[PDB]
Order: C-alpha cells, then sequence, then structure tokens
C-alpha cells in the first residue's frame, strides 16, 4: 500500500479562565509544540491508535468523541493520512520522557498560540467550532454475511462469514475507543453476531430490536427513526447494529434535521457511524470504514 495511516487527538479536560483546556505537547525529536499523534501499529484502526497515542504521549486515558478532520502529507511511497479526534481525559498523569518532555494544559486561544503548525491549528479550529462534551451513539452495519437467500427466514438467520467474523472481532477495540457501554441490534443473526465480541468484552447483553430491521422499515420508514432517538436518549453510549437499508436514511434524516455535515460517507458492511450528541442534538456524524478495509 502507498498510504501510511496515522491518528491524533485534541485531548481536553474540564478545568479556569477556561471551561475546557487542551493538552499541547513538546516533542524533543523535533523541538516542537504539537498534538498527540502517531502511525497505526499492526492490526489497529485509527480510533485505537488515537487512544493509544494519547496514553503514550500524555499519560492520560481518554474517551474519543467527535472526529476533527484529516491532514495529508506527501511521502516517498505516496501519502500519509492523519485522522484526528476530540478526546476527553478520563484519568492518568503526565510523566516526561524522551518522546514528550513537557505537556501544558491551556485554554483553546492560548493553545492556538502555542501550536507550531498550521495543520494542528486547523484541527484546534475544528475542535472549537462545536461542543466536545458529547454523548456518542455508534451505528454499525453488520459485517460481511455472504449473499442473500430467497427464503426470508433463512436470510434473516444468515450468519457472518469468515471475513465478517474477523470484522466483528476487530470492532471491539474500535468501539471501546468511544466508550461504548450498551448494545442493541436489529432482529437479525448477523447484526447480533457483529457486536457479540463486544458484548463478550463488556459483559453486556445485546438488546434485540425488531423495529430496526429492513422488514420494519418497509412498513414504517420512521418508527425506526423514533427508536434510534429513544435509544439515544438513554444514559450511556450505545452501539446499534443494523442493516444496510436502514442506515443511510436514518443518517441523512438526522443530518438534515440537525444541519450536520458528514465529512465522509459510506455504508460498508462492518462500518461505523459515530454520532455525537450535545444536549440531545446531533453535532457530528463520522463514518468509519470497516476495520479490515
Amino acid at each position: 500500500k502507498h498510504t501510511v495511516r496515522a491518528a491524533g487527538a485534541v485531548l481536553w479536560r474540564d478545568a479556569h479562565p477556561a471551561t475546557v483546556e487542551v493538552a499541547v505537547i513538546h516533542r524533543p525529536r523535533y523541538d516542537d509544540w504539537s498534538l498527540p499523534k502517531g502511525k497505526l501499529d499492526q492490526g489497529e484502526t485509527e480510533p485505537v491508535a488515537a487512544a493509544r497515542e494519547i496514553h503514550e504521549e500524555t499519560g492520560h486515558t481518554a474517551v474519543l468523541g467527535r472526529r476533527l478532520g484529516r491532514v495529508t502529507y506527501p511521502i516517498p511511497q505516496g501519502t500519509k493520512r492523519v485522522w484526528y479526534w476530540a478526546a476527553k481525559s478520563t484519568g492518568g498523569d503526565f510523566s516526561p520522557n524522551d518522546e514528550v518532555d513537557k505537556l501544558v494544559w491551556l485554554p483553546v486561544d492560548a493553545a492556538m498560540d502555542q501550536l507550531q503548525y498550521p495543520d494542528d491549528r486547523k484541527v484546534l479550529r475544528r475542535f472549537v467550532k462545536r461542543p466536545v462534551d458529547t454523548k456518542t451513539v455508534l451505528v454499525v452495519r453488520h459485517g460481511t454475511a455472504g449473499r442473500r437467500s430467497r427464503y426470508k427466514g433463512d436470510d434473516r438467520k444468515r450468519p457472518l462469514d469468515k471475513r465478517g467474523r474477523a470484522q466483528a472481532e476487530a470492532l471491539v477495540a474500535q468501539l471501546m475507543a468511544f466508550g461504548a457501554t450498551t448494545l442493541y441490534a436489529a432482529d437479525r443473526v448477523r447484526c447480533h453476531q457483529t457486536i457479540e465480541p463486544l458484548a463478550q468484552e463488556l459483559d453486556q447483553l445485546i438488546h434485540n430490536e425488531p423495529l430496526l430491521t429492513e422488514e420494519a422499515y418497509a412498513a414504517d420508514h420512521k418508527a425506526a427513526r423514533k427508536r434510534l432517538l429513544e435509544i439515544a436518549g438513554r444514559p450511556g453510549n450505545p452501539v446499534i447494529c443494523t442493516q444496510g437499508k436502514v442506515i443511510p436514511g436514518l443518517i441523512e434524516w438526522w443530518c438534515e434535521r440537525a444541519k450536520v455535515r458528514p465529512e465522509t460517507t459510506g455504508n460498508r458492511k462492518g462500518s461505523t457511524w459515530v454520532l455525537s450528541l450535545s444536549d440531545g442534538e446531533l453535532v457530528g456524524a463520522d463514518y468509519l470504514s470497516p476495520p479490515d478495509e
């Protein structure tokens, strides 16, 4: 591949003179003030790399929220692409070392003045444009599950294929990066199976959702919209695994109603839409590729 994948973050905490402060880090390797970031390690996806890099470079545990864009650079083979997220510090302490020897917590205008690079300042401008104390709803399309059957009951029970099972396993860490706590799935085997590894990891039962199947959609294009909103209103960060036809419409409906612009779009099997909410309203809709893409 000619693409080097990387991720970074604006790590923030609720503090004054600021209600939010962000971490700016000094890197001895380049004598610069920047944001935590790094290339993906083997088997990672971007959100996991972001969480890992936050902990490596700041000492802090964090939960990811809204995606904050991507920066690309030319490399000799091709292109290096860095995706960024807002991330709330949940614990830990900074300790200097030879990779990051200083960290400062600053209100966003002071952090803007501290950052050496226009790409990092751009990411910080994105951060400030919308709230970051967000609740997260994770809408997931089931993993690959072969071709459809002519018999409806058979089709509805179709399990994941080998690739889909690998996707389901790879989703665990990805979705945990966002602090997933509760699990819901359309009334189809493949939808439950996709999030069963996560259910195992969390020890959390998957709530079954007949209103979120295509069958239910074909009867009432919205009873489902209402169910997603009802799930979104519960405490905690839910994962909702559903079918392909249901997703674009739900996402487009919500983005239209809330005036939100997704930066990327897709509906691949095993993909994730990260929906960020601020006082019950959508402020971000971030499409993540399937973990093996």
